[PDB]
């Protein structure tokens, strides 16, 4: 198990270009497009990021293109952010990946917004930082793409995932 | 063994534009281009596809980029086919890559033609169906190409592959 | 162990346009983009090989797509060569991935050059081979990026590189 296999399954894949959970235009392991309304221009975006003319359309590879770009930003987001780092330097192979894996989800801006969390985490008081993370909006408008991350945060292990 | 490999061993692999049995513009495993007598055609093609000014030239990989897609194009249009869908359910593992096998290389409307041999092996007549099979068409034109897969089919293993 | 591994280790991987050694765009495993001053030159060339608007930052998938081919320009270039092929038929799969390093770093008429040594190598005279790739320019200007190479030479092993 690592961080790509943990997103894998969290995230899940999808071959053509969707709509995500707020209605932004999404497409392979939860990578966004853009914004805008108009499906051509998330055509648009994608054919540029690919490199062909896709319609739409990619396969399982070009799919792990963006992911491995995808989550070395995520991970790049981390090691420069100094609310981040340190929590990250702290942390245990198995969950350091629980922390790429919001940040993948949610931007490290958005991830550093849980002082308490990260605070706790940083002492590793795991049962604390479970308890507060469950409270967060982000389990409410995703409970399922959260609740593996949360146990892996109290457990350790990648009991959750298999 | 699996379908790819099969496939790899029956069709083989030509990293620059060919003419097929027909004169057809190919290249990599099997993969038609253009009917179009034009070479420039066939290269337009081919750059559209791959997503690169290839100049009739491709890699091992970029062969590959084709060919999932052609093989999950055969596997789709057998699921959505009401004359092969019956004969792809009540198969197994083995015989069933046999029949992808055949869709690939002649597509689904074509492998949908063998109405006999189609039904002898949805009632697990093997003997009758490899007989059947030999005095087609498809075989005259491609004794080498279909051999194996025959055996395939009367046997229910690999050993025609290795 | 193998020449992909063994350049691998020698080249090193970049995944961002640099200047090498002559202060000539490269990037990748040792791939030269151009002799070009212009980066936008250079960036102009990636994208017209790698089949995207890269901006001058690619993937190691892509840096595989470029090494897959230098590395097979490079045994072309020993195969179709006069004073090479000789050498290169007479060698053990561990020195041949030593000659195949040098034309991939020289070039196949850089390599040629090397007469004594090319005939020490043909006569198994390992250690006068050596000594002699010692003396040259290529160990002088890359003490670094041949050490190794030579060691393979004389040894016959993969030893230099694990
Ligand atoms: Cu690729």
């Amino acid at each position: 198990m690592n961080i790509f296999e943990m997103l894998r399954i969290d995230e899940g894949l999808r071959l053509k270009i969707y709509k995500d959970t707020e209605g932004y235009y999404t497409i392979g392991i939860g990578h966004l497009l853009t914004k805008s309304p108009s499906l051509n221009a998330a055509k648009s975006e994608l054919d540029k990021a690919i490199g062909r003319n896709t319609n739409g359309v990619i396969t399982k590879h070009e799919a792990e293109h963006l992911f491995n770009q995808d989550v070395d930003a995520a991970v790049h987001g981390i090691l420069h952010n100094a609310k981040l780092k340190p929590v990250y330097d702290s942390l245990d192979a198995v969950r350091r990946a629980a922390l790429i894996n919001m940040v993948f989800q949610m931007g490290e801006t958005g991830v550093a917004g849980f002082t308490n969390s990260l605070r706790m985490l940083q002492q590793k008081r795991w049962d604390e930082a479970a308890v507060n993370l469950a409270k967060s909006r982000w389990y409410n408008q995703t409970p399922n793409r959260a609740k593996r991350v949360i146990t892996t945060f109290r457990t350790g292990t990648w009991d959750a995932y298999k």
